[PDB]
């Protein structure tokens, strides 16, 4: 049984030649900047780490957190498929209290890595490889909280926006080679979203579909206008940084590739959806939502998870990649003029998506800890 | 003027590495067969390559009769764009003769070659690189010859079974190391073609509409099915082989990658002329089916000449080219309800895949011959 699924979770030719592998050995972590309430959630973050017992791992710590989130988002999507019914106050609530749970055992494991002697590129690789993950879940469980399903154009956007500014902040730590913080970011975001969990728990739908008096625009529109804010603000940043901070040969990437090479690979997941969408005969999106977003979301979160390690191989990025044969088999459906109901075939779209996406992230951590001989959730 | 023309004929990468360039050194040419008629035309081709003078090169013997393949097929094409009119008989003889002398001029390069001590792999490659985009033109021409535009079904299936073959003749070679002719082989169906064009000068129209009595199916559909019988025969030969003779470990190819990789090459190329076929709105095939076989023809030869590079450099084959951007154009607005006019976008995929294919050719004969340091088309 062991044998058997090992064989299912590994590509058959290793993703990483020896030279990026020893190349990998060779990276050093470089951030440089401060969020405008991380001070002030600094001095919880130290204290909660020295409470932390000194034999948890790192990679133990985000995967804890990620599994929490995970759980009471698909238990938030199994209760609202469509995004347009109405929960139990207590599962916004298991969402608020599981996302301030990730948020915590995230923003430790670094610190606990270094207070351990424990850090290591299999660590950095892990956790930006499970933000991506989370990330997905976060979007779509704010879109579920707000009801934005009635709405299918600006639940588009803003989800689709999201990641995209994930994406981003990669291509830019892709680029110039640091993370680069912004006044605004994850901290603001995310404590943004556990206080909105809330009044959808306070005032339930009555709230949401309430009338703003001076833009005769509905409330729940505020969030998603909120979201073409911030995307503004953030790519603002990013794409400064993108034209004028790249530190390889004549104002390359620290790769030697185009500045735009990864523009290609997020754009082409943007438009894949996109076409998708507008080209759907049994509107797919509005009836099922959240399965959509599913879908796709792992097919972007491969994509960023293929940036950080393109970012930590310091290699150049091919757009051939097997994420994309799931939505190709949604594209190729909708060609034909849909002779498979395209439900069935978004939930087989969805499941290889997952498995496909398992299979890598299993395969390159496996392969990193093989070569620096160290076990991924157990410290020696 | 030079400078720009240069730079927009080669890839800005070169497309084989140094490794792959050593061990095409390495290549020696093998083959094993006889067909039925070649010793009958040997005589022939041995008395004439004596005539021609040693200082010319042999990729310049090959590219004249390229050349008058190409103008006397295009010329046709001109003449009779939906293969429904009738030409004048001279064009026809212009094709009969045209490819005659393309048949004369091919058959005794590589004897030249070995005459005047210039073989080469440049040679080796430009040969069958030629004759990769000259089998295009003879399927078409044949097509044109016998009015098969009347029956589009049965001219897409021969046309594209034509150029299956031929790929599946280097897929052979790729398996086995060695060019294996048939008993049925090029000698024999060139001059089958050849005698075809004359009764199609004698008796035009009236004759190839004539009925068979015992069948009762057109006689025009005779050659259609001989096209069927010949693949059968091929096919056969080639797969016996392709499943047995497998020289590198395991019983792999001689490059050590899976005997059905080059299927999925071949395939997606018949796939998507089937699907843009029959999904096709403004029935784009049938009113303009020359264009749209030179379109794809030009895709299949490229695919064809990265199968002999793939042998000659010993790797292997990625699925991923830009061949397929052409089709994708195509398909892409075929899925957007022909938003463009299909026979517009058909003459820009057309402009693109033969502007591609030029380029690829080019740059990587420049590369072999500046490796080599010889020219492509003088002798020392
Ligand atoms: C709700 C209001 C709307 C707009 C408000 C303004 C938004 C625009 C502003 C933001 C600009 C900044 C870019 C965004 C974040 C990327 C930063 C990054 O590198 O990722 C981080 C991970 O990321 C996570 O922790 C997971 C993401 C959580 C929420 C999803 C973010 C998408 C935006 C959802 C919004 C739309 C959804 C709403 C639905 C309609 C980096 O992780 P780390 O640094 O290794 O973690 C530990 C270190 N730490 C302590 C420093 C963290
Ligand atoms: C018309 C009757 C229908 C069917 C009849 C039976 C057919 C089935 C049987 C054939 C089985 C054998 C496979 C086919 C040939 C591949 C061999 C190869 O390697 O290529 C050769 C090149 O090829 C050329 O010279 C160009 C091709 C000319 C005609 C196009 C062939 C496609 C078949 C069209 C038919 C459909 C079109 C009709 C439209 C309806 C190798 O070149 P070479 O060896 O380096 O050249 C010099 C050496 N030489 C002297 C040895 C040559
Ligand atoms: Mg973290
Ligand atoms: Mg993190
Ligand atoms: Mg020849
Ligand atoms: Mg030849």
């Amino acid at each position: 049984t062991g044998c058997v699924l090992n064989k299912l979770f590994q590509l058959p030719t290793p993703p990483l030649s020896r030279h990026q592998l020893k190349r990998l050995e060779e990276h050093r972590y470089q951030s440089a900047g401060r969020s405008l309430l991380e001070p002030l959630m600094q001095g919880y973050w130290e204290w909660l780490v020295r409470r932390v017992p000194s034999w948890i791992a790192p990679n133990l710590i985000t995967i804890i957190g990620l599994s929490i989130n995970i759980c009471t988002t698909i238990l938030l999507v199994f209760y609202c498929p469509t995004a347009t019914e109405q929960a139990p106050l207590w599962a916004y609530i298991a969402c608020a209290c599981g996302l301030f749970i990730y948020q915590s055992l995230d923003a430790i494991d670094g610190k606990q890595a270094r207070r351990t002697n424990s850090s290591s590129p299999l660590g950095e690789l892990f956790d930006h490889g499970c933000d991506s993950l989370s990330t997905v879940f976060v979007v779509l469980g704010t879109c579920i909280a707000v009801q934005l399903g009635t709405n299918p154009d600006w639940m588009f956007f803003c989800c689709f926006a999201g990641t995209f500014m994930f994406y981003c902040a990669h291509w830019q730590t892709y680029v110039s080679g640091t993370l680069r913080f912004g006044i605004i970011d994850v901290t603001e975001v995310q404590i943004f979203i556990i206080i909105m969990h809330l009044l959808a728990v306070i005032g339930g739908p009555p709230f949401w579909q309430s009338m703003i008096p001076v833009l005769n625009i509905q409330m729940k529109i505020f969030p998603a206008l909120c979201t073409v804010a911030g995307t503004i603000f953030s790519c603002t940043n990013y794409f400064r940084v993108i034209f004028t901070g790249g530190v390889g040969k004549n104002g390359s990437t620290i790769a030697g590739t185009s500045v735009l090479s990864p523009f290609l690979h997020i754009g082409s997941v943007i438009t894949l959806a996109a076409m998708i969408y507008k080209k759907s005969a049994v509107q797919l999106f509005e009836k099922h939502p959240c399965l959509y977003i599913l879908t796709f979301g792992f097919v972007s979160a491969k994509i960023t998870n293929k940036l950080v390690v393109a970012h930590m191989t310091k290699s150049e990025m091919h757009l051939h990649d097997t994420a994309f044969i799931g939505p190709a088999l949604l594209f190729l459906d909708q060609y034909f003029n849909s002779f498979i109901d395209e439900y069935i075939v978004l939930w087989i779209a969805l499941v290889f998506s997952f498995f496909d996406l398992i299979r890598y992230c299993v395969s390159v951590c496996n392969q990193i800890a093989s070569h620096l001989h160290i076990h991924v959730f157990r410290i020696k």
